[PDB]
């Protein structure tokens, strides 16, 4: 009921020298770089606002309690990015992405188009550290401007940090991306129509990229294909920690689980995106 | 921070007698009567799938394991919905009903509309028990069908068990309810633009209400009103047990909190449906 | 296949009397009183512009020569607004407001809504003459104020000449309304779920009409009632020139299409509006 | 106002060396070919309807006359479709189409992605006869199938013959495509984000496309960018008979006319398509 | 053992001026016209598979392989009835037509039901030629639509290539026509009981048609006839190529072999419809 | 695409545990045993009515030919099935069926349903050579008849030489079994319902054991059952030397194919009944 690091590699090879793979990077391809996930934010939000960090925690969702940080103060949303910027982007973080095995594997497949939900040059920046050119694009402007004929573009589908108009962290950012109206958005709803993704370090928790996945699923329905051939385009979520529920929610949305070991989660997804080359 | 029960009273009665408040109710509100709310089902799901209620409830929210229990088998979905109309409109839950004192403090008003999110007759059901007449509208063939030139028109907002397909209890239920496209989606966002709202029994937990309460703050913002006439009209949110973050979620949406005594849930309730008559 | 004034008469008593007819009002409803239609109005655009009638009417829609005209200079809509104020709510087309049958045969009949297409205070204002006293809602801050307990509320679909940030005449403003997010179109869509509504001095050329009763029907065929119920609850369309190709449209739309005798157009609508009484 | 065919030609030597210029045809490209345009179809409706071509085309626009003939009787509609193939992609349609300076320049140039409003082969079947091969994308069935690395990739965004499922000729299919959630829908969006376009033989007619760009300069139009730098990327509508209004209309959303000379209107686009290689 | 030219053609002239003879026309009838038999088409099936003509026809019969076709990718069978329709109805086709002695001796005579196992309007296309009309009858909907008082009916079997849901080409459509309830089925079983057929360019190789005669036969049985009054009315099976076993199988179902020549196909049975006159 | 031995040895194990797999054999079940198959029959038939066994063939089908043969003479297929029970069962076939390991094997699991299509006592009389007992029903006198409690009951789908009224060879006797009212045909469809079939020896030539497994899917598909759930339940179709187009075919119909050793075609059966134990 879910596919194995072995069984998984040849359908990896096959999608990528057709060009048709394409990689969605979460806040848990960062974890090397000993940069804070989910979590870890949310314990240096309540250390400000005078909360005990488990005590904030049970007040609402991750989406909820950065509301409630923004509008505690005014100017506290860019007092943030201003210190993540500090902390994500820092020089000891560059020093320990060129030795990370992750993003040494990542950079040396010449991707054309990579997703990411986190806020960091990290992603690109691997790539500028193997040799390889790439674009950010996070906002109308970034689209709009002037890039390289054959370039991998980096979309930051959550925002940028030295953008900071285009970081979606509070809820009623999360509520404005429901329109699927962005440029980050409708790039993605695009590129799912001819494409295989493959998620990794990133969980299905955010309500905005499972209602993409959902409405895709109806245009399969309504085309009225066959057992056969709405079965046959697949996307790959590689999980250390999948449960028991999720895998079998994701498999109505053509979404495969790939079983990574988890002792070592660092050298798991190594030998998966070396295994695709 | 909060409206106590005496505070609120006075700005209650001037929304009624002007006919511009309508009750939303939840599944709170049918607790007297000894029935489910959202966690004793997952825990009845679990015995059913075969697993531990505690062990079940890690694996997701309360829509994501909804939707795992309704494809683990053919016809699994409405087999509940029978169990559900066995168990929720029992005999035994009628007769805890006319002596229930907030159903008949709630029939005691002369309402126009109520909006409810509970899968039972307890709320019509309390209506003609008082002598008055209710119409259930729940799907588009209620709206279009005939009706009584002055009757509390009853929206079950969520469905109701004599028509098992506007149930929304899965999470793909909850993915077609974000189009707001709904017959009960377009009659909530009218009654919006010109009513306060009552929320008895009801937790913002479901973000298929938050974004309808985002969305009319958008039509607010954008109509640029000065701070003293965008704060006038208020919505009204009854809660023994409101946080911390959440009740400053609700100040954007111009929805105040009515901090209700704990210590009996039954008759905080009750004392506030009798001080709007 | 099209109603005659004697055939729809009973048929438009019935709805009536059970208060779920409401009239939808057009630009033609506004001729009696010496008011300029589309046509004329965009023959004194053409005057502005050093344009003659006849060419400036052939290089676009109507909704694309108002465009063309906003963009000519700064503060050109505005300068138009004021004019149309003087022309459309002069005292002289009071005076001919009171003395006009079918006015005074629209407010004889006890409404509770009123949608109109017309940037005028004639059709509030024969409501004011026969001693009733309307409510005109046309913003979101009409619809979020005060109004009294019982009163027809006459809804500005396209806005008023005392709010000139809401009259929809240019192309621009027209893709405004396609969302279907403005207050007018939201109150129109819950209020379409409902009730019959009948369509006199209205013509269905703007695709802002023609796509709200689109999608009222797609909820008709996917709700998969038969072929006697989905037929049942029907529009009305008094019109004088139908041609032969638009009534066949319409009657997928369940519009039925009610031919007046166009010799005098005063007087065949104004036998409509005594026959409901 | 308008630039001319020596002006912008190195406009369009800048875009499409740099891989960022698509083509997008209209039914207008078919004509040496000695196809019906929008006019000679209704003239073959009216001949089947028993109409006059004259007075039935005073009855509605071109989508509305192409409604009522789908439904003047069971299977009208497939049979057009039926009849379309036998003259559109005829044998001796594609003798007249090698021949053609038009379909020979078009081919010559290598692009990546080619946008058509028309049913018929003739824009990849002249691909075919330059050595080149194509890939037509109309269903959601297509995008998802299999292609090659790189091969031009022509989008059908009205339907193909051979599809007929996936025309949009009726009132209904036009309106089912304003939700904008179709595949050539979804596709254009996103490519208009960081594409120029260059229009020849269509005129802004259909609702559909004007919608397009009227909400793609209001993402950029709320991104605040300055005078200079919103204006930077243009789009290019090559038309032989533009009139006053409808060229300041598209100024407002980044589109620019090229006026070509209307005595020979073959070999005026001909000379367009050599000027950009 | 087996009736020639002379021999049956006093038996043909007997059961036509009763007006009792029906034609029943298979593909073989559309040889003259240059069109592909069943052979040709698994040789063009073949090459869009990459199967070789001589390897593909090796793996089933002809319901089997077209089968396979349509389930090898979506929208396969669509592509395949569009260009069926290029090729079988095309203007060459048409051309060859007017010229061909056996189309011109078909319309020559005049019948009032005519079958047709074919996809291609090259019957009913004849009678139009020689000045008379004709009413397809393939679906459900044209049974039901209107005719004229008098007008030779063609019923289309197979189906028609304008009504692609119609066509019975794959094995699952000729399992759907095994319970004999379709229209084509229906009317074909009731003309049996009371005419005589006239098997013109069709082998008996479909189940279908086996079984039609088959269950007639059954009621002749159980309706205990004479030896002299069952053997009474026959039906005609003109074939140049019958070989022995197939003759003696039909003589159980009063079926009467008629041996054309075979030097000269076209030839041979222009003769037989000439004698019929 | 296609299962090989240890592959389907597993899911074997599971349907046989559950009592839910019944063997399906086919003549070639019985070619251990020297007995002709339908080809030598053939070769058999055209010696007694003097073609050539090359010739014969090219003249029908396998039901066509026999047909050809019972109705050459008077009693000539009564002879026919003394002629078979003369070499099927003699006393040299029963000493060839003890040494045979697939008869071994076969008899060796507890079986309680077996459906055969061959005409000798080569499958019961198994069962009785290991100590076990079976019950023989081919005609409605045995399904009326007396049996023990628990006692493996052998289905002659095809009938019985004992009973030579049963026996469907001819061609007539298969179009009376298209009606699906004989009593194995009856028994079949049920157990179809509910149960795994396991194809031995037998090859889906026969149209009338492919209309079952047809019209048992249109059940399956009218159910509306999802992709997961309508998959579930599988079908297992042993076989040396299946095609290319039907294996792909029985995909449709739950039928999937087990790819057996054609080097020894004996040896390779009897190790897939071995790892069913
Ligand atoms: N600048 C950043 O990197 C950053 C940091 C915190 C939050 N955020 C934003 O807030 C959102 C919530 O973050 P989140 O972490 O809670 O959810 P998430 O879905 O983005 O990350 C969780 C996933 O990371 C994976 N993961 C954890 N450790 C890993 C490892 N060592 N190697 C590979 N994968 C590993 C988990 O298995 C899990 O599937 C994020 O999506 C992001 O938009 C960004
Ligand atoms: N037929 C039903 O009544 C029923 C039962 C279970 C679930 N559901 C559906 O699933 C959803 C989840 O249910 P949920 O209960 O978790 O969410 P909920 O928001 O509807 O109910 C929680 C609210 O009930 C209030 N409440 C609890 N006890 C109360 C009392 N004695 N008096 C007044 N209020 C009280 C809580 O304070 C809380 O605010 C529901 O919204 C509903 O759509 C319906
Ligand atoms: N202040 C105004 O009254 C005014 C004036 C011009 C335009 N407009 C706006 O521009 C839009 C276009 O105006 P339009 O008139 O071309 O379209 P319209 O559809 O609003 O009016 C056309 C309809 O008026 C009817 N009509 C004409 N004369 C009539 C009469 N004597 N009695 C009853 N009905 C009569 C026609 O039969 C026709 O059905 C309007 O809908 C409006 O929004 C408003
Ligand atoms: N199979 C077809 O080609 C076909 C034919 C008719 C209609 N249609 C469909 O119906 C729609 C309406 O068709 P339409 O033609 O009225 O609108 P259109 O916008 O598609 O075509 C009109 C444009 O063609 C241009 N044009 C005319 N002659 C030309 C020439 N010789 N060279 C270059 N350009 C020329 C006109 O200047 C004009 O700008 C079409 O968009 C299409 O979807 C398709
Ligand atoms: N549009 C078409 O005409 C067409 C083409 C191919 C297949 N089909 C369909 O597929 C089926 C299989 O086609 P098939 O041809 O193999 O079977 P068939 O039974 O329809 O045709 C075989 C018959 O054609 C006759 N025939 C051959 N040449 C002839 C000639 N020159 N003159 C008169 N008769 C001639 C043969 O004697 C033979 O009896 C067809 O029945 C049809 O339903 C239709
Ligand atoms: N008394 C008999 O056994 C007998 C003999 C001849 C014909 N018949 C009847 O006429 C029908 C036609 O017979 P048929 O054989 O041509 O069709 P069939 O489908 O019954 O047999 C073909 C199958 O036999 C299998 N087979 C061949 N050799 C085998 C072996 N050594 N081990 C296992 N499987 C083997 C083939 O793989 C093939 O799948 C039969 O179905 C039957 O009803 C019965």
């Amino acid at each position: 009921t879910t596919l194995t690091l072995s069984e998984a590699a040849p359908l990896l090879k096959k999608e990528f020298r057709e060009g048709r793979l394409i990689p969605f990077l979460g806040a848990g391809f960062s974890k090397p770089l000993k940069l804070p996930d989910g979590s870890q934010l949310i314990a240096s939000l309540a250390k400000t606002l005078g909360f005990e960090p488990e005590l904030f925690d049970m007040h609402g969702r991750f989406e909820q309690l950065a509301e409630f940080f923004a509008i505690s103060a005014p100017n506290r949303l860019q007092r943030l990015v201003y210190e993540m910027s500090l902390s994500f982007d820092s020089a000891e973080a560059e020093a320990l992405r060129e030795k990370s095995p992750m993003h040494r594997a990542l950079a040396a497949l010449d991707w054309r188009t990579i997703y990411t939900t986190a806020y960091d040059k990290h992603v690109e920046g691997a790539l500028r550290d193997a040799g390889k050119q790439a674009a950010v694009l996070a906002s109308f402007a970034d689209f709009q401007g002037p890039r390289a004929r054959d370039v991998c573009e980096v979309i930051k589908f959550a925002g940028t940090l030295d953008q900071p108009d285009t970081i979606v962290l509070t809820e009623s950012s999360y509520f404005q991306r429901m329109a699927l109206d962005a440029p980050p958005d409708q790039r993605l709803r695009a590129d799912l129509l001819a494409n295989s993704f493959l998620f990794i370090g990133y969980s299905f928790s955010d309500t905005n990229i499972r209602y993409i996945w959902y409405r895709m699923n109806q245009l399969r329905e309504q085309s009225q294909l066959g057992v056969k051939h709405s079965q046959a385009r697949r996307c790959f979520f590689a999980t250390h920690g999948a449960g028991l529920v999720q895998p079998d929610i994701l498999q109505q949305w053509n979404i495969d689980v790939i079983q990574l070991d988890p002792t070592d989660k660092s050298a798991s997804v190594a030998r998966l995106l070396e295994s695709i080359a």
